[PDB]
């Protein structure tokens, strides 16, 4: 079989349906894989009857069509930039075979399958179907070597058998997490007492037993076994009882600007929108200078412990103290963007934006009349008793009626005596029980004027259609100065990776898949200069980790503008490293190794 | 009954005990305000396109003095924005514009409102 | 010859004896300004119409979120004023955009103008290079090109100062300080100084182009100057920026 002209079959649950983070990975990776394989590349997944309608040969490729025909013989659906060819198998059209199969599977490899585990049910159906399909192709196509890549425990039921049935195709398995990993990280010390855990018992205790097998089986069955990051490789070694053959870090489809410095302008533009918001939010209590203010933010799923919301808030309180003590003239406005159950924006939020917007309009009116007066003087001078080229007394320009309306607008911005700018933009459904808000209250960050650190919880996805902070997420990030994602469990940091791509420096952790990748590529002291701050969450106590996180924030606040600007340039050059153009090579290396392992025709 | 095409919008301006403006009131003002601004953006680019055509005619293969196809002026990114703003203005299914701008302290006992609810305006 | 899609507008900013700007120079700015204003009025109307459709949809028989026909937005009175503005921009038949912005005192005897006339760069449409002689100091108070000298330079892409006598090249120096690449000569004090500091093939990458006016015949110098110019014109935007 031909190794150079090979085929590529990539399989996952998340193919045409956006269930989770793999959807985005596969989607963003399409352009480079298509670019290399043209028509040879096929994605395979389950058919999502509800939403598949939304997302939606040659002779050397002819064997496919007959194998599809063979599958159609036995009673299948054949998109995004790069427009890769897709196969979505209707699992309802095969639901009947399940009992024969679930039993087949049970005796096959002793993988139990409770009738309730609807997800496993689907996972199995998929696995048997795909294995069946690939097996067909393997006979029907004799020219090409075949590569079968599989993503995640749910899609890895076809893998286990391909070793059993000894199908001629080479296989790859990538796990983007581990089941036990997540589940142990239920409440709480995962990273330290990991090597000393029982895979079988703890799984039984968690109640996966069956789904843990399918993952473990998949990992073992596979010719090549891969994870997304070192930290997860380490995790997968001791928990899935196999050292991975390598890392497949998640790249991004980086959109390059014709001018490198354009991101810099975008930053300034978006920051103006945040400034606008902030002015409103602090209406009546506005005692600091935005030109000397920094915007920190955390964002992600509301996972208080896991995503480091606790550490973030604690650290912010500590930083606040440091800055007060040190007499810093800087201010930090910290955003938390984590969706929670809410009743939408508060009246106060909307009202303050309006009140500011009205002031802006009145100023605009007043300045146009001032203009007519300045102009009159200028064009009239030196005639009619005008001693000077320009007006010298403000009275000549600013009249009583102008002052009255301005004063009214100012008055409307006043807040009730003792009232402070809120710490939340929204009416929460369960305010008293909210963890974030509890934590903020506990450390007493209530946006008092003497606080150099300010707190703004925004318990909703950012969206340009929002009426107060009218920015899409990507825009908002650009506008900010520092992303802060002190995660605990995170096989891959999509977030700080996205943040880096926007030319914004970020704080991450060494237990984060992204932070792990970066600490391997760059000496950790050198890495801060490229705007990648990595917190130690492995060889330090939580309290020490916090103090480290604070040090980092304090270090960054002390930067000048020039320094901030340059660091952002440095971080943007770094965004290349996260481009699929570079990260797709690791997928290559994984695929070629998969050829050498199974069908090793070439001596050299 | 007379099939008049006119509409009457009747305002009642009588101070009552309230808890300020409703979120809906303020939210809708903003939503429209956002739409106004996006249109202003889009028109500016249309303007650049009309202008280019006008300064360039009759050269570069311009048969006509002015653009004739909207496609020349209106681009898909423009459309997406405008469509996003329009979507933001949507009301939940079956919801009608309210009869009151404010959150009332004693809504159920309010005379004016009870009267309106009785005649079903 | 090469079939290049590029265009080069070439400015000459050298003070000469003149009787101020030409009426044509001033009238054309005004005629274009009047077009810009008319367009601003017309897009305002368009805005009101797009807006009205957007706010009203899906009611009142509006199928489609947006207008789809230009007729809905653009109306006859709008079209009339636009057309009037376009008509006013028309030049007399066979007239070409001038090669000078001012009324020269001694037009016939002027060396610069005579040279242009001689090489026949008259700004015809088929000419991929255009000539504009501005015989006056640039100044932001000027009514047609309202830029101070420094500003104008920043605006441009390439300074071209192929001097013969130039003890110190103030000009390509100022040009360099403004981040604008320049072409100078090796008989220029500035070009000599730069020749000394940088390997001449490496210097082209740092936007310093040096022409040989010492070990080369005047006709070879020119073909070098032209080689440089054409090399630059072949550059992409990304390359220019860098
Ligand atoms: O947001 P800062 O770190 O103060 O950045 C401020 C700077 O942002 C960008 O670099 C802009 O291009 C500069 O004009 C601006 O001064």
């Amino acid at each position: 079989r031909d190794l150079q002209n090979h085929l590529l079959f990539e399989t996952a649950t998340e193919v045409a349906n956006r269930v989770g983070g793999i959807y985005s990975v596969l989607k963003s990776k399409a352009p480079i894989t298509v670019a290399q394989y043209k028509d040879h590349y096929h994605l395979i997944g389950p058919l999502n009857k509800a939403t598949y309608q939304n997302e939606v040969f040659s002779d050397e490729m002819r064997p496919v069509q007959h194998a599809l025909q063979t599958m159609e013989s036995r009673g299948f659906v054949y998109l995004i930039e790069g427009a890769p060819k897709v196969i979505l198998f209707d699992l309802d059209s095969v639901r009947g075979y399940s009992n024969e199969w679930k039993g087949d599977l049970w005796s096959l490899v002793g993988i139990p399958s409770p009738e309730n585990d609807f997800e496993t049910n689907d996972a199995i159906l998929l696995g048997y179907t795909v294995a069946w399909f690939l097996g067909e192709v393997a006979h029907l196509d004799s020219q090409h070597a075949i590569v079968a890549h599989f993503h995640e425990w749910l899609a890895g039921v076809a893998l286990p058998l391909c070793r059993k049935r000894r199908i001629d195709v080479v296989t790859i398995f990538t796990t983007h997490a581990t089941l036990l990993g997540r589940y142990l990280c239920a409440s709480g010390d995962f990273y330290n007492c990991l090597e000393s855990v029982d895979v079988d018992h703890e799984a039984g205790r968690f109640g996966i037993y069956h789904r843990y097998c399918i993952e473990r089986a998949a990992a073992h069955s596979a010719d090549v076994f891969t994870t997304v990051s070192q930290i997860t490789a380490f995790e997968a070694e001791h928990l899935l009882k196999r050292k991975p053959d390598g890392i497949l870090p998640n790249g991004l489809n980086v959109i390059k600007f014709q001018a490198f410095h354009e991101f810099q302008n975008l930053h300034a533009l978006k920051k103006e929108k945040i400034n606008d918001f902030v002015r409103g939010h602090f209406h009546g209590c506005f005692d600091f200078d935005l030109d000397n203010t920094l915007y920190f933010f955390i964002a992600g799923r509301y996972e208080y412990k896991n995503k480091g919301a606790d550490m973030f808030i604690e650290a912010l309180a500590r930083l606040n103290y440091r800055l007060k003590v040190s007499g810093s003239k800087k201010t930090v406005v910290a955003f938390i963007v984590m969706p929670a159950k809410n009743n939408s924006f508060t009246v106060e939020a909307l009202k303050g934006q309006a009140e500011v917007r009205a002031l802006e309009n009145t100023v605009h009116e007043v300045t146009t009349s001032i203009g007519k007066r300045i102009f009159d003087h200028a064009i009239r001078y030196p005639h009619n008793g005008l001693t000077t080229e320009l007006p010298t007394d403000l009275g000549e320009l600013l009249k009583s009626s102008d002052k009255v309306m301005l004063k009214r607008r100012i008055l409307a911005l006043r807040r009730p005596e003792g009232q402070l700018p809120p710490i939340v933009t929204h009416n929460m459904v369960d305010d008293a029980n909210d963890l974030i808000l509890n934590k903020i209250r506990q450390v007493q960050l209530f946006n008092s004027p003497s606080d150099r650190v300010k707190m703004i919880f925004h318990p909703e996805f950012l969206n340009a259609n929002n009426p107060i902070l009218g920015l899409d997420y990507d825009e908002f990030v650009r506008g900010c100065h520092l992303g802060v994602f002190p995660s605990y469990y995170e096989p891959w940091g999509y977030t700080p990776a996205e943040c880096t791509v926007m030319g914004v420096p970020s704080i991450t952790t060494n237990v984060s898949g992204f932070g792990s990748y970066m600490e391997d590529l760059i000496e950790t002291n050198q890495a801060k200069d490229y705007g990648i701050y990595i917190v130690d969450r492995r060889f330090k106590a939580p309290d020490e980790s916090v103090e480290q996180l604070v040090d980092y924030m304090e270090e960054f606040v002390k930067k000048t503008r020039r320094q901030r600007i340059n660091q952002r340039n440095r971080t943007e050059r770094l965004s290349d490293l996260l481009d699929w153009k570079r990260m797709g090579l690791e997928y290559v290396k994984a695929r070629q190794l998969a050829l050498r392992r199974g069908y090793p025709d070439q001596f050299r």
